């Protein structure tokens, strides 16, 4: 029981590497609420892991400013107190910086930055000064490290989460606020969203990408989340981790 | 002449870093366009520098994204095609991430994000395959590199620069489109903004901020702008350029 | 339960502080240990105050002894099985600047703690690639590996080389299926023995200028990163930095 | 016009490549420069290569020589002034992983690369602080200080040790007014004598997955930026990391 009374709330928890992070919490005693945009696709996902005593869904688009208050009351109302968010709803555009459209720039800002922002803005708001050893999880990417020509938005979207996410660990570090912030910076996994790019695993297990020669698995973020949810991590505090098969160190 | 038939757009030029960043592009043999949102302001700011021969000003909103195509074309009509952009407009907001309004989280990322995106991604349509020895650059801070517990948005704003323009630079790289693509990273600098705000240059002048014990000043940018600007960094693309008296270095 | 059934790791300077605490915290997650340190009564001591010869034991070794690091092997393997995993802890301070260093205050620093890394590091490349035991080096390496201190000129250095040298073993063993990760993880402050022995030391680390969090660290502050590094569920992970700080270097 | 009016600059490994054109391009922005080799022949050659004996001269020294910084810094004030720039860019390379390192590479490249950087910084703080020189100290790495490269495990070391031991002395300089900056240049690729001597290393350094322009760099594209750190235009630059490799660290 590594998060034992921890309550989190998971965005984007419904697939992929957010429904691994939702499997290994309650699986470490964290109850947990998972979001998503799709009801079915939803309510299924959270009866996969687990009764409605330790894991709920509530139907979410991070980037519905007024819908965080709802995910919080709901949640609260659930398990007690929120612990632990965990700021993984997002969205890929595959295009240059050139070659990409305001409308898919703003479109994808919008959730992967100012979704990002709604969480953890009203998450050290409902968890700060409380003593619950509350931590903030941002999902940023080796995307917030390194460009990819292909990626304009994608990487200006996980370098902001990166940067604003030091912020509010120094702010919440400085006030006293018994809330962490840190990052977590995925390489590529085995996801949904990559099963759908036709190509993609091909061309992200070559060498001269991931060193490993393969793409990671859900789980590989999973325990990585485990630990930074957990009070094993309470001097852990505006900083990077990076879980890449090497993609960063070359 | 180290800009000899260079021909630059600085946005924000008018006040400041940018300012200084013109007077010394065309010292250095460029012409230059600089931007501003006040035209009296500008006009004068531009005579400061010199006659219509090598500085003119066009009055623009770094966030007006059509503007963008005005300022190419009038910059093209009076000079010759485009060489050289710096996006350099910005503005600040003094707020924690849990003490930031959403208006204020929007206003400050569609000029100092979207604005530096509007910039970046027309400069490149514009001076890709010309043979120019282009170069954008693009300024991020400090605040791109470290978080800072009052500067929230701001903090987002420049990681978002410094990462995103790494993805235009290697596109460009890739693609041989003859465009370079640089950060430059500033300390605190004797500014308008600076000045303005009491107390803060005493604040950023402690050993504990900037290890020299003083801010620097616009001149300590412009001069490594023109680096970036002239064909002698014509090896460097993607990378971060700091100047701030050491406060990233401990 | 056990995150860490079947490791057996060498811990280097693991006598004391933040090395006994990665041992004790290893030990109580399955794995079997080694410690290493340069006097024999504290680390048999050491040793025992953990747990039982069956899951621990010490081995009197200077991590600059280059000879020495294959009997710590040999006699590691002989008691517990094939290693699996390494950490290089032991590493000494010098408060100095770079002007104010001697060449032997030098010298003598980066023999410890940039040799002894190296040293550890190349033999345990050896010693457990290809033998599929979700091998792990694990390199400590500082909040100094990242930022400067005017006054630590030469751990600066010898901080700096583990981080990037580090990447290397990693890429080279990711790159040839070694079943080897290599990893650096960066502690800020920590109350350590050495700490406590330097009046005021601790609250001047506690400066908010300094530390965030207005306070330092504990050895088990390290010792749980260096578990999740350990242990399998960290096996997409390599040649990368782990820091634990209390926000030294977010600011 | 020149950029570095009344500069006087000691550059190590100044006889061929990188170190030549930095010493080329210094000249020719009015400093005045001593380059050091380990080859009299060569090194007298290109001191005349590049102009009269009242603006450069060559003294024959190994970086790794600490007695011999002295007798440098003596005999290039003798000849020209007190020295306000050091460019510590002499060092050799090793082909080896972490794994296939012999400890006497490790040793040698060391010695040279870490410890010649540390001679020259060290003694370069000491002669050139408190004079109002616009001092500046230049710290050669590469873009291996950054990231790693398998089969390049005691360069990465050395990179990474100059890295950040250059930040510490950078930041004791400035919290002291020493007048004394000191900066990191971050290589990538670069056509030098050596590239040439290996068959086929510009091509593989000239791959997209290598570096993104397609090419590799020139000895003059290092020497504009040492320029602009060794100027007074870089007066608030320090402790600070310029990389100029063509993309390479920015994928
Ligand atoms: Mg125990
Ligand atoms: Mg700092
Ligand atoms: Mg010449
Ligand atoms: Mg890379």
């Amino acid at each position: 029981d590594r998060l034992k009374g921890k309550v989190a709330i998971v965005t984007g928890g419904t697939l992929g590497i957010g429904l691994a992070i939702a499997d290994k919490f309650v699986e470490e005693g964290a109850k947990v609420v998972i979001t998503g945009r799709h009801a079915d696709v939803g309510e299924k996902a959270a009866k996969s892991i687990g009764g409605t005593d330790v894991i709920r869904f509530v139907q979410h688009d991070a980037s519905d400013e007024a819908g965080w208050t709802k995910l919080f009351d709901t949640t609260e109302e659930a398990f007690g107190p929120v612990t632990t968010v965990v700021n993984n709803a997002g969205i890929f555009v595959s295009k240059s910086v050139e070659d990409t459209t305001t409308e898919e720039w703003r479109k994808l800002l919008s959730v992967n930055l100012d979704g990002v922002f709604f969480g953890t803005r009203l998450g050290i708001q409902r968890m700060k000064n409380k003593g619950l050893g509350a931590s903030i999880i941002n999902m940023s990417s080796i995307e917030g490290f390194v460009g990819d020509p292909t990626l304009g938005a994608y990487n200006a979207s996980k370098g902001a989460v990166r940067i604003m996410s030091k912020s509010a660990a120094l702010d919440c570090a400085l006030k006293d606020y018994d809330v962490r912030v840190n990052t977590v910076h995925p390489g590529y996994i085995k996801t949904p969203l990559v099963d759908d790019l036709e190509g993609a695993e091909e061309m992200m297990s070559q060498r001269t990408k991931t060193p490993m020669g393969h793409i990671g698995e859900p789980n590989d973020i999973a325990w990585i989340c485990v630990y930074l949810a957990s009070d094993e991590s309470k001097f852990a505090t505006g900083a990077e981790f990076v879980v890449d098969g090497g993609y960063t160190a070359q």
